[PDB]
């Protein structure tokens, strides 16, 4: 039984948690740590810190990630209490402010020094959002890791691709939420709710220890073909920037509901096989999600390029 | 008065994470009581009452004796007060003794729990983790002191850390539970107090079982508990509770407690009582609490 927390460090890693927990992502503890009180307040996560009390003053690290990561690691003991004992620490933010880009590696490594199996989800910035932001992005998501098993970077303006071409901005970064909710939750839902095909907690440690940087796709379906519409929509995603064919260590879930059979499964799984990079490790997993309807959702982390 | 008011206090960080911990799971009949001592950093928390007066003992011991006058209106009216700085070090470990020595001078049983860390931590500058044992040991009645390097005798890294947070809740709900939450054998408050009342340093130990014999096995286990240090034979003062569900027979409790008086000391004082919690099914679960010597 693996004991699984979430970390949202940052503001809109603290807002995809709540999306997370919104959406109702189970199995996991939602810790969010911030340098912003009021912010704090609004969260729903189950466990809150207000960090850099004194260098910020409830205000946000004003973009220094510098700010940031004296924060946390003037908080490292207390975060240290706060993660010991889990077994699996997921570390996400939005890079390029001071609070994420600062502190995700500071949180990052704690998990890490406990030997919990470590992966942070992050998005770059979107290029509007100007050089600085991109740069500390940058910087921020190099030293991140250096403290993760796997990192998944989620490229902001790849979105833009995806969805509503009339979207807004506040649309924007809800969407940037619901992709980091799905970049976590495609991961431990093979661990906390598996379908007929079981992935557990064993299995995925012994992919994602220490493979590095990572990318992710998704797809999702309904009525006939599904499993394969959704594996191909993911394996095609602008988010795994055309690099699914270079990755050696892959790893894929199916979800559906209680009925989804062996056979779509299997042709989700053979087309995603075909796909990729022919020495690739490859594990296929699924989700039991009762409240998917007709849809299938596959997910894809494509690592070791 | 006749439903005793018991108020649990966690301090620093590991103490306000410990409280936060005792609320999720639902420990009732207790008023939680949450003090954050770091300038620096605050942990959020569900606790009834909040107080904020901020990794140095000195700087939370500073910063408690000022906010002396609040927590002590915070504790006033308060038959027991248990204080904790949970796990790890830092301004709390300075701020529990301040805490319980305003506790204690204001009448209340004063119940402190300190962990001692396991010996693969390490050590920080100048004894600090024993400074702080002791320090809270001359401001409580008794101290609780569970000794986490004992939970690898009871095991992985991950499994380490989660036994002792658990054991950490169990060293206050054990008790409170014995108090506040009726069982067909209950306690007089009035001897808790007669134990505990300047008893000094006590261990615990806990036991599990169930199906036939349950309630001599978990008995056998919480007595011979390597977190007793088999300090049972010379204990001066022994509480003793089982938990387990409605149907909990007066036989087997009796056999629980004729066990337990067998193994204590013959000049030992001995409080026991059951705990109803229906919850847990067929499994009992025993609490030994040892003071004295
Ligand atoms: N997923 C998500 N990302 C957001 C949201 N708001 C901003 N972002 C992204 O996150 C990046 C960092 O912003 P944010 O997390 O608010 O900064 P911070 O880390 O809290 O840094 P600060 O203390 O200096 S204000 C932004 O540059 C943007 O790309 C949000 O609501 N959700």
């Amino acid at each position: 039984l693996a004991v699984i927390k979430v970390v949202g460090i940052g503001g809109g890693g603290v807002n995809a948690v709540n999306r997370m927990i919104e959406q109702g992502l189970k199995g996991v503890e939602f810790i969010a740590i911030n340098t912003d009180a009021q912010a704090l307040l609004m969260s729903d996560a189950d466990v809150k810190l207000d960090v850099g009390r004194d260098s910020t003053r409830g205000l946000g690290a004003g973009a220094d990630p510098e700010v940031g990561r004296k924060a946390a690691e003037d908080a490292k003991d207390e975060i240290e209490e706060l993660l010991r004992g889990a077994d699996m620490v997921f570390v996400t933010a939005g890079e390029g402010g001071g609070t994420g880009t600062g502190g995700a590696p500071v949180v990052a490594s704690i998990a890490r020094k406990l030997g919990a199996l470590t992966v942070g989800v992050v998005t770059r910035p979107f290029s509007f959002e100007g050089k600085r932001r991109s740069n500390q992005a940058e910087n921020g998501i190099a030293a991140l890791r250096e403290s993760c098993d796997t990192l998944i970077v989620i490229p902001n303006d790849r979105l833009l691709q995806m969805g509503d071409a009339a979207v807004s901005l506040m649309d924007a970064f809800r969407s940037a939420d619901e992709v980091l909710l799905n970049g976590v939750q495609g991961i431990t839902d093979l661990i906390t709710t598996p379908g007929l095909i079981n992935v557990d907690f064993a299995d995925v440690k012994g992919i994602m220890s220490g493979a590095g940087t990572a990318l992710m796709g998704i797809g999702s379906a309904r009525g006939e073909g599904r499993s394969l519409k959704a594996a191909e929509i993911a394996i095609n995603s602008p988010l795994l920037e055309a690099s699914m064919e270079g990755a050696q260590g892959v790893l894929m879930s199916i979800a559906g509901g209680s009925d989804l059979g062996l056979f779509e499964i299997n042709e989700a799984a053979s087309l995603v096989q075909d796909a990729a990079h022919p020495d690739a490790n490859i594990i296929f997993g699924t989700v039991i999600d009762d409240s998917l309807g007709d849809e299938v959702r596959v997910t894809v982390i494509a690592a070791g390029f």
